[PDB]
């Protein structure tokens, strides 16, 4: 017979990887 | 004629963007 | 009939988790 219909859209991709650490904080007080 | 079975889901999407960098750290010590 | 084609490509994944806060800042002045 004729082909079946196409399947549905593929799954959403995985989330991105975790980001870099932030920079060091600001200086302490005198 | 008799159409075939539905196809499978499509390819998985591409990965997401890497996470943003973290915020600045705590203030320093005296 | 034969199975249908695979479906369309999936969408991009979500952005990743933001990175950790940075470490504590440098010592303050004397």
């Amino acid at each position: 017979g004729p082909p079946g219909p196409p399947g549905p859209p593929g799954p959403r991709g995985q989330p991105g990887v975790m980001g870099f650490p932030g920079p060091p904080g600001p200086p302490g007080p005198p």
